[PDB]
RNA sequence: UUGCUCAAGAGAAGUCAUUUAAUAAGGCCACUGUUAAACGUAGGUGAGUCGUGGCUUUAUGCC
């Protein structure tokens, strides 16, 4: 079988606002499989969410990041009038900073081809043909990436933080998300164990399915 | 195309008005640089201005 694709990852700022977390900013730990699933979409330059359905990623935290809150007038729908002093809030927004991962992509399960894996080294291997828009962000649309690229096992070779799916874990980070509501939003519980292994361990692959 | 897409904690504000580190104080009192000698005899030099004036025989020297 082919070596599934690891995708170093360096991001000065994110943001993984918890499904439930309305009311203030608050932030997961680790990046959530639906945001890597929708980062690796916008770097293939897909639209589609349900085209890469059966990919299956693995996140290696290469340090933990400290955790930040930072005061923002963010705008809101509850008034007609876009003037009105109602549209905007200041609540608090949780940031992380200084963010290194590895990211394992997986695409055994994948019944269009080509699959997602192939794509990301596709781009990687020619970026003069990957037709996209935007700019690449991970989380918010202005925090974008600073490092990406094509990585080892052994990149820094150092100690890994992996995100094993346990079910007494204490992080509950979603594969799929509703963006309206939370009817759609499916989830898995997670546990951040650190392990000194080079390769993802059984239980630290989640595959990205619909909720159906 | 990422619980995403959009998102200024923003506009304004003198740390101000007043206050002697001031009043007093000897670095003072004592001290010998005392005592003695043969010059026997042999060591040198760095810097201008330009055509007769008072004496005196031109002379040639004085001021």
């Amino acid at each position: 079988m082919i070596a599934p694709l690891i995708l170093y990852l360096d991001v000065p700022f994110t943001t993984f606002r918890e499904s439930h977390a309305r009311e203030m900013g608050k932030t997961y730990p680790v990046p959530p499989p639906a945001t890597v699933y929708g980062m690796l979409l916008s770097l293939v330059g897909e639209t589609n969410v349900y085209r890469h359905c059966g990919v299956e990623l693995a996140i290696a935290m290469l340090s933990s990041p400290k955790k930040s809150r930072i005061l923002r007038q963010m705008r809101r729908f509850k008034n007609a009038d876009f003037s009105h002093p109602e549209n905007v809030i200041p609540c608090y927004q949780e940031i992380l900073s200084n963010l290194k991962c590895l990211i394992w992509v997986r695409s055994d399960e994948e019944k269009i081809q080509p699959s997602l894996r192939e794509r990301i080294q596709l781009a990687f291997d020619h970026p003069e043909l990957v037709r996209r828009f935007g700019c690449l962000f991970l989380g918010e649309s202005d925090q974008l990436i600073k490092t990406i690229k094509l990585a080892r096992e052994d990149y820094l070779e150092g100690v890994r933080q992996w995100a094993i799916r346990d079910n007494r874990g204490r992080l509950t980070l979603p594969y799929w998300v509703d963006h309206v509501g939370s009817r759609n939003t499916r989830f898995l519980r997670y546990r951040i164990e650190e392990m000194d292994r080079l390769s993802p361990p059984d239980l630290a692959w989640t595959m990205v399915q619909s909720p159906i």
